[PDB]
């Protein structure tokens, strides 16, 4: 896999290879303080530092606005302190690491958020449309009871512009200037806040710069947040992730192609370190050639993801369709994935049953 193992210029950095570790929520942080549990999390990331680039798991930018109960945050000094240790360990191995910045939006856990600053103690989204497809996963629920997502409040353009955006900015500054991350990745995918403004199913705003009436206005929040973050920490230290076809939380847009292409053209002027996207849906309902769409509408670094294997990854990079591929499940199960690629070693099979144990089990128990 010569193309997959070839170095790559990304932002102000140079990846040793194009085997990227996708952001992976593992819930290895303290419950209410959302402080990275360094003991386990450090070894986890250090063990995978041979990755061309590691994209750290979705990390909270709004205090207490938790979507996964015990995910990391990057808004407090306590969180910054531990992250720094983790980032330092990755860098000592010669690796690179970006931190994915997230806001759960309507996917926030009610029992935790509502039990709490005009943005505090509230569920926020583009529109008062609750997730209805499924319950809150038991490994994310605040109690043993069957919990369900709530009806969020419609964010005013003012709260968005002056409340939400500044949080992403401080979070990026904290991550890069304090924790020492090489960069950050704006989480504009998988049904969370930004994706909720992005796709039509969850954005029914009648007016404002973030209206759900046009593809351009729906792309505005992703752009504004990304632009503001770029001005604050430099665009060559900023990446963005999207998932135009991911149906999670009932997310759906009728024009995934035009939406994706339009967003590419819109962020093009930002000169981002990269654009990262899921090329499909977890199930075979929503389909489309996202690789093709981004390819013909974006001139920057393209990082694709979803059900890739070394060969397919190597082949698309060879054909110039993508510049790099981020692996999710394979990195969970293979700390030394890169090495296994260099020699075509077989890969450990992942075990979804233990993705969120919060213990060493299914976290640091995968052999090298
Ligand atoms: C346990 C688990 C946690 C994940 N956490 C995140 C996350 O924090 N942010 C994100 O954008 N995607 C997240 N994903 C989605 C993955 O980044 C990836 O896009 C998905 O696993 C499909 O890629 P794969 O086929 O290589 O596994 C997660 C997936 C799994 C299975
Ligand atoms: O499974 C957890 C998860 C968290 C954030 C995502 O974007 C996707 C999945």
């Amino acid at each position: 896999f010569p193309e997959l193992l070839r170095p790559l210029k990304l932002g102000r950095y140079t990846l040793r290879n194009r085997i990227i570790m996708a952001p992976l929520t593992r819930c290895q942080a303290t419950e209410d303080d959302h402080v990275p549990r360094t003991e386990s999390m450090l070894k986890y990331y250090e063990d995978r530092a041979s990755a061309g680039l590691i994209i750290a798991e979705a990390t909270m930018v709004q205090p207490n606005y938790t979507g996964f109960l015990t995910e990391p945050g990057i808004y407090s000094d306590a969180q910054i302190e531990e992250w720094r240790k983790i980032v330092d360990a990755v860098h000592k191995k010669g690796g690179l690491i970006f931190l994915q910045l997230i806001h759960a939006g309507r996917a926030g856990i009610p029992e935790k958020i509502l039990q709490q600053d005009p943005l505090a103690g509230r569920l926020l989204a583009a529109s008062a449309i609750p997730i209805k497809d499924h319950r809150i996963p038991a490994y994310f629920a605040a109690s043993g009871e069957k919990e369900t997502y709530g009806v969020p409040e419609e964010l005013t353009d003012d709260e968005v512009r002056d409340g939400i955006i500044p949080l992403f900015v401080e979070g990026a500054k904290n991550a890069i200037f304090k924790a020492g991350f090489d960069g950050v990745e704006i989480h504009g995918a998988n049904g969370y806040l930004l994706d909720a403004f992005f796709r039509e199913s969850s954005n029914k705003r009648q007016s404002g710069p973030y209206a759900g009436t046009t593809i351009d206005t729906r792309c505005q929040l992703i752009y504004d947040v990304t632009k503001s973050v770029c001005d604050a920490v430099g665009s060559d230290r900023v990446g963005l992730r999207i998932s135009p076809l991911n149906g999670v939380h009932g997310m759906i847009d009728s024009n995934p192609e035009a939406l994706t292409k339009h967003l590419c053209k819109k962020i093009e002027p930002l000169s981002l370190a990269y654009l990262h996207y899921l090329r499909g849906d977890m199930v075979n309902q929503q389909i489309g050639d996202v690789v093709a769409w981004v390819r013909g509408s974006y001139s920057g670094v393209k990082i694709s993801n979803l059900r890739y294997d070394f060969e397919e990854a190597d082949q698309q990079i060879r054909e110039g369709k993508v510049d790099a591929v981020a692996f999710g499940a394979k990195f969970i199960a293979n700390p030394d994935l890169v090495e296994r690629a260099q020699q075509n070693w077989p890969l450990n099979e992942p075990r979804p049953e233990t993705y969120y144990t919060r213990t060493a089990v299914g976290y640091n128990d995968y052999p090298t």
